[PDB]
């Protein structure tokens, strides 16, 4: 439910087309007035489905209007089915791509970097925590233009805490410090940027840190006292700017690592020659290799 | 080890629930063989029971004095019923409504038997996170007792190898450590002295913000005068605003106020004698 939402049939407006992507029900469609392309995302909805997860999603999307975030274009309720338009990204996410092309260039990973940055300190300015950012959800469009997708799980955390904090009850025994993560989360905007870190080393080695272990042990490795953050395995083939560019993004205490804002005065991102050319480059090698 | 996959309902009568959804699906039941009453505490399942058959083999390998005790477990139509000792005098909460506040030596004592076994549970690296009067038992031996519910959300998880330490740190214990329990305690304290927590009668989100305020100072006991150096300091440093200074369950167990002589289940038998007078 949203207060701006279309009260007609998505499919009087747009020719459905082929379904995307792993991970979504999410369809490629062509305006029948404009033929503009664009992506719809269906999810069937009963009545006594609650709305607040999806209702706090759409929020989150049509509050958004910055370049390097997928441009929202309204939603629609027909037919006991929900559906959110937004903008279509030709080329899909960069895990679709890298899976072709093999590893990015350094200079290619700078560019993603810098336009996930400008979003994130865009989302981080409105308060807002994307909480997912990995390959899969940095979309490249035909132009090679960045833009971060996919605000289900930032959708999840707030709706469920919005609902924590209407059934909160007594909490006059609650400690300071259970208030805190009470009322504001347990941790801030910061853990974007430690995704990110994650997400470069994503796209120089085609995988996470320590992708082959188990999820579960790998929440402990984390949480142990010693835990050292991960680092580039080939050494030897990247700058010392990109390895110091890791070192900051993955800064182990959250009051100490930077901002977003910060991050973009980053050697790595703030040097020159960083434009869509480099992924223009990385499509050719997708279609040509 | 032992979970039936029975229904408990072929060896015990149901016969009421108990508090008032503070403790959620709770009910007196009597022994269908014997007339042993027990308490039977419902929890519901997902079809996610391999680490559930862990948590239970602790739950009855204790034989701490200071935790309710258990007695089995039974699985029936994905819920989870936990067979436990019935108190008939019911929670301090159920008390002190009856009886009134309690007295100085009264709350010492109930301050070192929780702190027992909250040291236990937190040598488990387990939290209660529930510390109050209402959450602490008294059977009819005197005893004042825990109820262990550790065993009792990869939706926040998911995949965790692009998330940061702290948001793994929330995503397993919660973004605290077990020293919370030791606040607690101490508002229970006053809360046994008072008949109410400090600020019962604002609004829960008021008084969670004036919390993350960096203005926040710990509350203290209303009236100065009916308590003693040492209650008003065992306060002071259980309600500790920093959890790195808050002293642990088990240095907190040799403060003064714990460590007094004259501290025995008389305290306590007293109490339940003054509650059977209450109700004649
Ligand atoms: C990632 C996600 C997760 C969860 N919900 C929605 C999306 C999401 C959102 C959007 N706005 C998208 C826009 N465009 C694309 N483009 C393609 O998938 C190219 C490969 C197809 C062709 N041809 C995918 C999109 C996926
Ligand atoms: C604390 C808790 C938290 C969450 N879930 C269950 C319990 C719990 C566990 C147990 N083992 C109990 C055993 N006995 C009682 N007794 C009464 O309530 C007497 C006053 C009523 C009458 N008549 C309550 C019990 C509550």
């Amino acid at each position: 439910v949203d207060p701006d939402i279309f009260n007609r049939d998505p499919r009087d407006h747009y020719d459905l087309l082929q379904r995307l992507g792993g991970g979504t029900e999410v369809f490629k469609a062509r305006d029948k007035v404009s033929g503009d392309l664009v992506a719809l995302k269906m999810v069937k909805m009963e009545p006594d489905d609650d709305v607040s997860t999806l209702q706090k999603e759409i929020l989150i999307l049509k509050t958004c209007r910055h370049a390097n975030i997928v441009a929202y274009h309204g939603s629609y309720l027909w037919l006991q089915k929900l559906w959110i338009c937004m903008e279509f990204c030709g080329a899909g996410s960069l895990q679709d791509i890298y899976q072709v092309t093999g590893s990015l260039s350094e200079l290619q990973i700078s560019y993603v970097c810098r336009e996930v940055l400008q979003g994130l300190a865009y989302l981080h300015s409105q308060k807002k925590i994307h909480r997912d950012i990995k390959g899969a959800n940095i979309l490249i469009n035909d132009a090679g233009e960045v833009r971060l997708a996919d605000f289900g799980i930032s959708a999840q955390i707030g709706a469920e805490l919005a609902r924590r904090l209407e059934f909160i009850g007594t909490p006059y025994w609650m400690a300071p410090e259970v208030a805190a993560v009470a009322l504001k989360g347990g941790y801030n905007e910061l853990c974007d940027i430690w995704s990110l870190g994650i997400t470069a080393i994503e796209l120089a080695e085609l995988q996470p840190p320590l992708f082959d272990v188990h999820p579960l042990r790998v929440l402990f490795l984390m949480t142990k006292s010693g835990y050292q953050p991960p680092r580039l395995k080939e050494k030897g083939k990247w700058s010392a700017a990109f390895h110091n560019f890791i070192k900051v993004t993955l800064t182990k205490s959250p009051k100490k690592r930077p901002s977003a804002t910060k991050m973009l005065s980053h050697q790595l991102v703030s040097q020159p020659g960083l434009n869509r050319g480099l992924i223009l480059d990385l499509l050719d090698k997708l279609k040509n290799g």
